[PDB]
């Protein structure tokens, strides 16, 4: 039987030719990364191994490593987006939006709703599509690899791009900015290498700013330094390579913590979510890779949400994601009955057409996002990524003393950001 493994190689030139001579069935290719997916059997994998020449790493891809968004829809009733008017003094922000929104916003998820009554104006053509002809692991014959199509299944990227770009019945954080989905998923899993593929799009594309509201845990055993490996190497490298060459085309990458309520410091806790027992790490990538804008959830409350992971060297901001805390202490019926998602959850634009109520890191993400493109805009700094980053940070978080571990920066404060020359 045939394995899907991921492949880094040392030059496109000598790969192709190794490609031509043992008739290797490429599966995906990444050729600003050097790296590849081949489909062969495990002894043609660790022969493949034995051309130092050509090939620097090879591993297995890894099958149980990306966690699952959550899309269920557990709605009628409009309320109002109390998440935004924690960010924006009460909306008084909207009266300081640039006059051009000239960054775009990429977006790394499930695809979108492109003619979504509140996103159809933002939403650029540009957006690609990323899933391979018959999708992840090739069980998605429907899956026809056309480069155009963005549509979304699952409803997750829909969720997130009304985070930053809703202009309608629902407002985002940056809904005058044009948006650029680049679809990851089909109807079931994505690939790490599908993700990386999707970040060197978006900064060829010139996207200033990069949203991957997903994650993974993934395994890295720095002491192994060989070219067969049991660790997920190739995906870890791929990743960090991808966010690098980002920084290089002056993109910024802004990430999601972990959905897991977890101390990312706390090694005993990291290793649980992979059940690893072995000798490497378990690591919460992007999340934790250099140079990403490292995003924390919060609630109604400005506490930190309880499914956001934190530590430190980990949170850089936080931004209001909602919370489950009354769902998960009354119970359903209650919390339902008695309207408590209106309190805790936040509002969003849903695949249907209509809105949806959730809760989760990867809607505290775009927040941040859409901030940062709104930065840009404001201060005039496409040149300099950095010191929007540095604005950002310094005054674009509020200041009440949030434990750095837990808040990094500060929670996230829109108005705040908008409003440096007022002093
Ligand atoms: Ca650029
Ligand atoms: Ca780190
Ligand atoms: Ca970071």
């Amino acid at each position: 039987e045939e394995l899907y493994y991921s492949v880094e190689y040392k030059n496109t030139a000598t790969f192709n030719k190794l490609v031509k001579k043992k008739s290797l069935n490429v599966v995906y290719n990444i050729p600003e990364l050097h790296v590849a997916q081949i489909k062969m059997t495990k002894m043609h994998a660790n022969a493949l191994a034995n051309y130092k020449n050509d090939i620097k790493y090879i591993n297995a891809t890894c099958s149980t490593c990306i966690t699952s968004e959550k899309t269920i829809d557990r709605e009628s009733l409009f309320s109002r987006q109390w998440d935004m008017n924690k960010i924006t003094n009460n909306g008084a922000s909207y009266d300081d939006l640039p006059k051009h929104a000239n960054t775009k916003i990429a977006i790394i998820d499930t695809g979108v709703m492109k003619n979504h009554d509140d996103l159809k104006n933002n939403f650029s053509t540009d957006s690609k599509n990323l899933v391979p002809l018959n999708g992840f692991r090739g069980t998605e014959p429907e899956e026809t690899g056309d480069v155009h199509d963005v549509n979304d299944r699952k409803g997750h990227g829909t969720m997130v791009s009304g985070q930053t770009s809703a202009n309608g019945k629902l407002i985002g954080v940056a809904p005058n900015n044009k948006f650029t989905m680049y679809r990851v998923f089909g109807s079931k899993k994505t690939e790490l290498l599908w993700v990386s593929k999707a970040i060197v799009q978006a900064a060829n594309d010139g996207n200033q700013v990069i949203n991957i509201s997903v994650g993974s845990y993934i395994i890295l055993d720095k002491n192994d330094h060989q070219t067969f490996r049991k660790d997920e190497k190739v995906e870890y490298d791929a990743l960090q390579k991808a966010i690098n060459y980002a920084k290089k085309k002056k993109s910024i990458v802004v990430a999601a913590a972990g959905n897991d309520g977890i101390d990312v410091n706390d090694k005993q806790k990291l290793k649980l979510q992979r059940e690893y027992q072995g000798n490497g790490e378990v690591k919460d990538v992007p999340a934790s890779m250099d140079n990403v804008v490292t995003v924390g959830s919060t609630d109604q409350k400005s506490n930190l949400s309880e499914f956001s992971n934190f530590g430190m060297n980990y949170t850089d901001i936080a931004a209001p994601g909602g919370s489950f805390a009354y769902l998960n202490q009354f119970g359903v019926d209650k919390w339902m009955n008695e309207g408590y998602m209106h309190k805790e959850n936040i509002l969003t634009t849903a695949n249907n057409g209509r809105y949806i109520y959730q809760a989760g890191t990867a809607l505290a993400t775009p927040k941040v996002s859409g901030a940062l493109a709104l930065i840009i805009d404001k201060y005039h700094l496409e040149k300099h990524p950095d010191k929007a980053i540095e604005l950002l940070y310094q005054h674009g978080t509020s200041k009440n003393n949030k434990p750095f571990s837990r808040y990094g920066h500060g929670e996230l404060d829109v108005y705040k950001a908008l409003n440096v020359a007022n002093q």
